[PDB]
């Protein structure tokens, strides 16, 4: 009855006002693939994917354009579509870029379902829209720029910031944390992200120094696939270890949570498998007693976290603000869901043309 | 001193004389990406990648063409190159198609190193070339075609065949196995591959029936990422459970072997990370006491298994025979390594032009 | 094609400028067995073994002279040779002095392979030569001599020293550490080695006092074969426990790492099985997330660590400097690999004659 | 008061009437080192060591001759001597040939203690001499010679034989077992020894076939250091897995028994550390509920097993019968301890001269 009738993708490389500097490199632009999923009902679902590096951008678009053939004329039923794509990519490996592509389709298909039923996505999922507390996410900025951006964030109403660390010496890490505490006072949340840059001995040593400074969480201290090494770092800390942005699918989260790798989780809506993957991740987090935050994709994440029983923080990191209307607002440090059908993504069509690859 | 000076890729879609039918679909053609890695020494390394479905072919080529920029002018040092690519794809996710691309570069770079030193790859790795026992790999062919191809294989000298199973009823699975035993006698090896098609209860029930028929191994009875479910099936069997073709990198093998998912392993040279990933996988298999076979890539696998302490079987499944010279020969059911520098892959240039995508 | 044609060994007992004093005894001279492995290609591989005590020197030479018969006329293929010697010493026990002898042959055979191909060993193994940070290793020297040698080491550019401890009273241990920190300042690395001299209760008590002084690592606090006791000491510490110099073969390391005995590893190139044993140990250390350092054998270890993914520190302890040319240089506290075929060991033939046993 | 005053060793290579053929090689002669330990009391202790291969014979003698210096003028107190040698070989590695040498001294020192006190060793250890059931140990002899030697053994009164297996095909293994059962009837014990020749899958498959034939135990099915692999084979069998001949010291037995590698143990008096190592091994076996047999050294083992709470079988395999008087007798399949001071070893001095190396 409602069928998918087409899929269109556009690759843009959008400039970021502040380049996201991390201990392992800087993301200077946002390579995005914008997706339009057309339906027989005359509504169009929308989502975008984040390619991380321009090196993977054209490849991800090509893959989605070659996948269009298998979903056109399929019913608009995201849960049924996901099971079919899992099965078709059986042998190839339903992970990495293939999984990320399948999640962009899922996300657009749920946006289209909410437009067919004229309802906000959070309401379609059975929950009320509520304000979600947000922290402002900045990068490995050195003492002065990370302190300047942190003062700006408390002035816009945010109650927590995330800074990037993992400098050559532990002392540079603590300098940054201390200068931020100095400026924002003891009330404020300071989250720190190591971006997989340390080995386990080094991470135990640096994290116990940071724990004495009062940080909110320590994020991905070592290689992300090393769940056992994260459990070993976590076992020596009172402060929570946070991870999850790099889990591809609920099945990688299930393996990390099973061995107790972390006390907090932050799935990425694209890598976890879209809305379908998020509902499953959310059920796991509830049973393992894990507070759950989001990573990127703030527009759909404000909807998904209002439906997440152990919802914890939304990450504000605006990667697509240039090509979409600002329907998501932040008020007093909280994201406010727009009262729009679906997810509330509206393309700024003439900006897109400027950034086209 | 020896530098990489260029990378060229060509995507072909080659016809297979017998389409590889599996319980989850048929691979009717081989989508391959042929790689030429040029060096300052005037030698060219060669490898190919297998894309599994044509849907992923152009995307994988595009990715390799966009990656060329980061390895041109780097020293021809595969172990150092791999650590650098692992680090650059840190945030994106060093798995799936990205990992597969990086492995094609590794494999071509080791072929080029062996050509610089005028030595067969097995000798460069410090071992003697030896004949490696091979089994012939056929598909979900129904009773009559799988029995016909099995008689042909014993006539060419092979001592074991792999058939695909996972039919609607257990009885169809046993019919195929029985008709093959009937024709080849009790001496012959019959391996069976379920290609992830069963759930754990179903796999315990079918595998104990097959075990009473005397099969060599039962391969991937359930979803490949489910290592715990494979351990649960394995715990109820005397016959070995075989898996490993879908592990991306030695770190996924390490996780499966740690929980005792299988009694046999068969890494895929491309998914395990190339020659660099194979040497690491081989060290793990030796310590866990796991006999190690290969999956696809018979040309480089004959070299890698002669250097593998618990080497077990080579899988004969010729996906690129149309576009490369037959330097790998099978004699009395054993692969014989060619006495050629590197890996011994020589393009049949006018065939390639016929299959170009 | 390249065959081993002879093996010659010479036992020397070389004077050490500073006798290596440990909590369980002093190594006053270096009992070494120098090995020359002749090949049909007209190149000669070189290695030496360290006998620890003169009591074991003539026995180790005799063993190698009696083993010559089984490797002469075998192909120069170290990985194939190792599997054959493992098999021949099956019943006797492939450990202790037999394993150490087999490793001297491995090391000489890889040096000869690199000379056949005119390439540095690190390049033959597929990696780039890079500077490796080194620490200077001194002994149980008492407060004043260990402080004097530590000032000398920071003056030669080293950024860390290893001192020996395990005095009758904990207070003597801390005095030594404190006097060194006093002299070199808070930036410097101080590693401490107990040389198996404590029982587990005693080691928990002394290590938590040393941890409050800021040492880099605590090395072999109790009996080396007691992996469980090391795990019990490690579980009570933030500082890493270091061990590994006494593991014979990758299979003993595999057992220690499996139960989590230590957070750092330092295999000995001879006891771990030579270059072949090192590549396997290196794959294990990477999967268990263990930073890996070396023990003795600085010349070949500078090559092996440049090829080791979790490479951590090189131990400078020059046992054979009197009978080999100084091709290994230390610059700004880092070992610099010589640009010589193989390993770069060149006998000083008239010195050898002075030390001959 | 009683001091050790000298140590003398003689290396002989004695012909064996039946060469001990195993799946990994044949022991055609017995390379032995005969030890004479002189004391201030005017008594001389005696023991011999078994070198397994002539390749290790001269090296083991040399080592003992170089160790003489550290025990001459020490009190004749084996337990105190062992702790001192453990400590002196701290750094070198108290295992392999060094451990085997130290055990030859222990065994001679306990023989000398029993001669000082004019008492049989079993009585000095606090137990009564009792007959110990013995099995006759033969080799990989093929169907006809292993059946001929098994009939001879039942005729001399033995109630069990050990045969060697591990032929190219399982069918050859069962042929040998069946032909022996045929000849000796269903009452007789048939033990089988694989001598580490199988991998774990292969060992599960062959052992369940042998278990259906009724063998007494399956001995060392896989590599001896692989305790986990033995536990995995054992977990699939009703018949006991037997091992222990290759444990060097009670600390290796402790590790194997801790993970449940076997249901039966057979320490070797030399590799376990002599009489001192045997008393410790015996305490471990009792607590883990492990029936304990011996391996080789029948003369001292008849004494040690009469003092072993879970004593099970003595292995008859006469390696030194040519150079020692037959004071150990077998009567109705049981070893009968001689009523002689110490261990009852008396050199046949003119035979020794014939076999001298
Ligand atoms: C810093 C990061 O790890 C995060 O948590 O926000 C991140 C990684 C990659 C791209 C954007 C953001
Ligand atoms: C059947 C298979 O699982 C195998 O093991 O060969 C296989 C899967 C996919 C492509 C080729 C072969
Ligand atoms: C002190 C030591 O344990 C080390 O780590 O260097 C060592 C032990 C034995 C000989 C040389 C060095
Ligand atoms: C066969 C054997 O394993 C045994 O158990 O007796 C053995 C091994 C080596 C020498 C003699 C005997
Ligand atoms: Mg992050
Ligand atoms: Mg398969
Ligand atoms: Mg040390
Ligand atoms: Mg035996």
């Amino acid at each position: 009855e409602v069928l998918i009738t087409g899929l269109r993708t556009r690759a843009v490389n959008v400039p970021l006002a502040y380049p996201v500097h991390t201990a392992v490199g800087t993301v200077g632009t946002a390579p995005l693939v914008l997706i339009d999923l057309a339906t027989s009902a005359g509504v169009v679902g929308h989502s975008y994917l984040f390619a991380y590096t321009p090196v993977a951008l054209k490849s991800l678009k090509q893959l989605l354009d070659d996948m269009a053939a298998m979903i056109v004329n399929e019913p608009l039923a995201p849960v049924s579509l996901e099971a079919m794509l899992a099965k078709r990519f059986c042998l190839a490996g339903y992970t990495g870029l293939i999984r990320m592509a399948a999640a962009g389709i899922d996300m657009a298909a749920w946006d289209a379902l909410g437009k067919v039923h004229e309802t906000p996505l959070v309401k379609l999922l059975g929950a009320n829209a509520r304000p979600v507390q947000a922290y402002d996410s900045h990068s490995l900025d050195g003492v002065k720029l990370a302190t300047e951006r942190a003062v700006t964030a408390a002035e816009l109403g945010f109650r927590a910031v995330k800074t990037k660390i993992g400098y050559p010496a532990l002392d540079q890490d603590l300098a940054v944390v201390r200068s931020i505490r100095q400026a924002v006072g003891d009330d404020f949340g300071i989250m720190v992200d190591y971006n997989q840059s340390l080995d386990v001995p080094a991470a135990i040593k640096r994290s116990q120094a940071l724990q004495q400074e009062g940080v909110t969480w320590i994020e991905e201290p070592t290689l992300q696939h090393d769940y056992e090494g994260h459990q070993r770092i976590q076992s020596k800390l009172n402060v929570p270890v946070q991870m999850g942005e790099n889990w591809l699918g609920p099945e990688e989260m299930f393996k990390a949570l099973s061995i107790g790798a972390c006390r907090l989780a932050m799935p990425d809506a694209m890598k976890i498998g879209g809305v379908t993957g998020w509902i499953r991740a959310s059920a796991l987090a509830q049973q393992f007693g894990i507070p759950m935050s989001s990573h990127l994709f703030q527009e759909i994440s404000a909807h998904l976290l209002a439906a997440t029983p152990t919802a914890h923080w939304l990450e504000r990191l605006d990667l697509a603000g240039s090509v979409i209307e600002p329907t998501l607002t932040f008020e007093g440090g909280n994201a406010v869901i727009p009262d729009l059908p679906g997810v509330g993504i509206i393309w700024r069509e003439k900006e897109i043309g400027k950034y086209l690859v």
